[PDB]
């Protein structure tokens, strides 16, 4: 299948050159997986979603997204215009409250929740979590990560937006997910994204359009939005049968255009998620 006129990102994780507009993607589009969006909440109303989002948990008074942050998140994983896997089922799981904030207690709650949740729901095709945050190192909140993705669920975690070592925030320094950097759409690292040895991907994080509340769109940057790219490939790669959430992670740094990107530190790996698909 071909999305024209698609936002550069999805363009770009279907491309093995910068510079195009159309996004290729097989048609099952991640059809029987499942992503959880572990943020400030999701719309699901937003005509974008088609009924496939819902909120299933939320440490405040509301589950509303009050802020924006997760609904352009989910609208990369999934949104029918703006998303990666546009047949999946998003789950939304508020762990931060309408500034975007939220405590690390509430976060690790949070994870735990999707590792046993899942249970609760149909994903024959696989799990995804995407996290679009980060504080300072916490070995507590590594270690909920690391429950997370042991437990059978592809945990992609944003690297953090300081231009640092991510080894020094969490739950990005966690070894064993997914850890995204940023990338622009002329393939430069992100100004403000963290590099080092413990991120696994880039994915597009500058200038990305996705969902906002309100029913309406807009475009803002981060290593947030190269996360769902990231997640939302895997839900994508794991419906097709081509990984599992153990090794997606893995297999998108194996199939990733290599090289490619400019601004890389010395040790930080050169590698942009890529979706493979031959039409
Ligand atoms: C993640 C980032 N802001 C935070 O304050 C960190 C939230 C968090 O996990 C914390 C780590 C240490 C204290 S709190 C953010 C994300 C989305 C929207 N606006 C901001």
């Amino acid at each position: 299948a071909a999305q024209t006129n698609a936002p550069w990102g999805l363009a770009r994780i279907s491309s093995t050159s910068p510079g195009t507009s159309t996004y290729y993607y097989d048609e099952s589009a991640g059809q029987g997986s499942c992503v959880y969006v572990i943020d400030t909440g999701i719309e699901a109303s937003h005509p974008e979603f088609e009924g496939r989002a819902q909120m299933v948990k939320t440490y405040y008074y509301s589950s509303r997204d009050g802020n924006g942050h997760g609904t352009h998140c989910a609208g990369t994983v999934g949104s029918r215009t703006y998303g990666v896997a546009k047949k999946t089922q998003l789950f939304g799981v508020k762990v931060l409250d309408d500034n975007g904030s939220g405590q690390y207690s509430t976060i690790i709650a949070g994870m735990d929740f999707v590792a046993s949740d899942k249970n609760n729901r149909n994903c024959p095709k696989g799990v995804v979590a995407s996290l679009s945050l980060g504080g300072g190192y916490s070995s507590s909140v590594n270690s909920a990560a690391a429950r997370l993705q042991s437990s059978g669920v592809m945990v992609a975690v944003a690297a953090g937006n300081n231009n640092a070592d991510a080894r020094n925030y969490s739950p990005a320094s966690e070894p064993s997910v997914c850890t995204v950097g940023a990338s622009d759409r002329y393939d430069r690292r992100s100004s403000f994204s963290n590099y080092g040895s413990v991120l696994d991907i880039f994915g597009p994080g500058t200038d990305i359009l996705s969902t906002w509340i309100g029913g309406s769109t807009r475009s803002i940057s981060g290593t947030s939005m190269a996360t769902p790219h990231v997640a939302g490939l895997a839900a994508y790669l794991m419906t097709l049968g081509k990984t599992t959430a153990a090794s997606a992670c893995r297999y998108i740094a194996d199939t990733a255009n290599k090289g490619d990107l400019s601004n890389i530190p010395f040790g930080t790996v050169n590698l942009l998620a890529y979706n493979n698909y031959q039409a």
